[PDB]
């Protein structure tokens, strides 16, 4: 007998549905571990100004409550992180899920009993409880990435990654610092020019950015919008990459160069990422001439937008579109700023950090009183490693991974009976919260099977793990995505394994491979009395 039926590890979007499903719905015994001081994961820990939605608002949210749908109030166009909180603790509080939820508690070892079935859960508190089921929700972007820059701890001002941004820190009139580009390292640089007294930018890797067209929500629209959720929602759930707008079926190079231009005309005039990306034509991502248009482009905006032709050159990327679409209000304007500067580190690489600031290879020292980190995350499988996490056998995850980061369906692991994950390895790449929702509907099914059955363990196979595997890899190897060097197949991080950490065939087709799966008898799971 378990001390709970399931013990659920992270409160983000993830592990908040999946005790609500567990509980709630099904009457199980259930608790979460969050290592956080507050629930909300992502929007809990990135508290640095200009944090917000890439996903539009309409849709960065749950679906499954049609009643929460016609009730929640958004007022801008994208979601600022303060009010994803408060949505999440919103969530929360309707659910009544607090006092389920056990904050300040990592879980440092999970451990799998074999005789008894049942799993072990260790906190870095030392307590250790059982429960037959394990669910981990432990984020696809949650272990900070804070590179080991040459003297990095003699830094004597304030020193963050964006993941631990300190709700004290006030940067205005200060001279801060910025390492990286990506989504929260720009985002962060349009809100911080504003309040710094000036801004440096360590940028080793221009990114293709867009416009988000954020702005205010027109109450009516927002009405309009929820009386039509339903229809939004079924166009959301059967799309690839789920972010509200309907994607392009037309081939990129099938139109005319007038027609090219006025399609990425209007996308740019709309804003979003994924809009740009997808929303224009089906083959951006696949096709080198489509992608060679779409980056065009964009180089052309960043040459009309910043105004000093040496600052628009370090801004303007020569690689392929493809890694994952960026989008701001007002990114490139932000370099004709007088108080802003950009460091290309390909010209100029960090030599040391010192007491007051940077020093770059031309000499210069950058004195700094605030030096930010927004370096990224050992993405996707970070916080499997970092566990003392053992399957059968009593082999440690990494033993598995050795070629990396492997899953039945995005969700099981072969040697890890009754473990089921929330945005596991080789999941799909979608706006996040309706592929949670895809993933924890199917193993709360899967999960009550178990119960109703009176099953004692539910595994996949590892031919059946062996063959998503190779699905996820001829998926990938279709598209231009492994030949952009990011997180998304492991590459931004000095010594770890380069390969497919997606299901990249989208949110629908996935939705499909779990329904396939339930519907024939839960193909490649042994099921166990
Ligand atoms: C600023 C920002 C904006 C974003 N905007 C978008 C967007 O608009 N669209 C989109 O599609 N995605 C977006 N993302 C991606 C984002 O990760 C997801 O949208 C979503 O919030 C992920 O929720 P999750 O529950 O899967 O993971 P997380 O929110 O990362 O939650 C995981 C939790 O697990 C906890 N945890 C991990 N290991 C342990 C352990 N061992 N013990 C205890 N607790 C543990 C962590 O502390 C964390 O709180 C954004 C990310 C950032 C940083
Ligand atoms: N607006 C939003 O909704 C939003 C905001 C936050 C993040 N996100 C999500 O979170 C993901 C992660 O974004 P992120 O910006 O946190 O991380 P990221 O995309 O991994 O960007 C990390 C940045 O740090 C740089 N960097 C890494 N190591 C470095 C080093 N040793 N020296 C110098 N620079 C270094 C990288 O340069 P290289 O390219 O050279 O490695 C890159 O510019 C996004 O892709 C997205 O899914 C989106
Ligand atoms: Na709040
Ligand atoms: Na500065
Ligand atoms: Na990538």
């Amino acid at each position: 007998t378990p001390d709970l039926d399931a013990i659920v590890i992270g409160a983000g979007f993830g592990g908040i549905y999946m005790l609500h499903k567990l509980r709630n719905d099904l009457g199980l015994s259930v608790r979460v571990f969050e290592k956080g001081g507050g629930v909300g994961g992502t929007w809990y820990w990135n508290k640095y100004p200009g944090a917000k939605s890439d996903t539009e608002g309409f849709v960065y949210r749950y679906s499954f409550d049609k009643e929460l749908l016609r009730e929640y109030d958004w007022t801008t166009r994208y979601l600022d992180q303060p009010d994803v909180l408060a949505y999440l603790e919103h969530v929360v509080e309707r659910y009544d899920l607090a006092r389920d939820i056990q904050l300040n508690t990592e879980v440092t070892d999970a451990i799998f009993d074999e005789e008894t079935e049942l799993w072990r859960v260790t906190t870095a508190g030392g307590e250790t409880l059982t429960a037959r089921f394990l669910v981990t929700a432990l984020g696809l972007l949650s272990r900070s990435n804070i590179p080991d820059i040459p003297g990095r701890d003699s830094f004597a001002g304030r020193l963050v990654h964006t993941n631990a941004w300190p709700e004290d820190l006030d940067i205005t009139g200060k001279r801060v610092g910025v390492i990286g580009t990506g989504s929260t390292g720009t985002q962060f640089i349009v809100a911080a020019a504003k309040m710094a007294e000036q801004l440096t930018v360590f940028q080793r890797t221009p990114q293709y950015c867009v416009p988000s067209g954020n702005g205010p929500m027109d109450p009516d629209e927002v009405a309009r919008i929820k009386q039509n959720f339903d229809s939004i929602w079924d166009q959301v759930r059967s799309s690839t990459v789920a972010f509200g707008f309907e994607e392009s079926t037309v081939e990129a190079m099938s139109v005319s160069e007038s027609e090219r231009q006025r399609v990425f005309q209007q996308a740019w005039d709309k804003g979003n990422g994924f809009r740009f990306m997808f929303g224009t034509f089906c083959d951006i991502a696949t096709n080198p001439e489509a992608n060679a248009a779409a980056a065009a482009f964009i180089r052309s905006k960043i040459a009309e937008i910043v105004k000093d032709p040496e600052t628009a050159r370090k801004l303007t990327p020569t690689d392929l579109y493809a890694k994952r679409p960026l989008c701001n209000e007002g990114y490139y304007e932000t370099y004709n700023r007088d108080n802003v500067s950009l460091v290309s580190l390909k010209e100029t690489p960090i030599e040391e950090i010192v007491p007051q600031g940077v020093r770059t290879s031309d000499g210069v020292v950058h004195e700094l009183d605030v030096l930010v980190f927004a370096t990224g995350f050992d993405a996707v499988d970070g916080n499997y490693r970092a566990m003392n996490l053992r399957g059968r056998d009593g082999r440690h995850i990494n033993e598995h991974w050795t070629e990396g980061p492997t899953s039945y369906l995005g969700v099981t692991k072969a040697g890890f009976p009754n473990m089921f994950m929330i945005l596991g390895p080789n999941g799909p790449f979608t706006n996040t919260p309706p592929s949670i929702e895809a993933q924890v509907e199917w193993i709360s099914d899967l999960i009550d099977k178990a119960t109703r059955e009176g099953l004692t363990t539910v595994e996949p196979t590892a031919d059946a793990e062996r063959e998503w595997t190779e699905t996820c890899a001829e998926i990938a190897n279709m598209t231009l995505f492994p030949k952009a060097d990011s997180w998304i197949f492991g590459a931004n991080i000095p010594g770890k394994r380069h390969a497919v950490m997606f299901y990249l065939g989208g949110l629908g087709n996935y939705r499909r491979q779990l329904a396939d799966v339930a519907d024939g008898g839960y193909r490649g799971f042994q099921l166990r009395g």
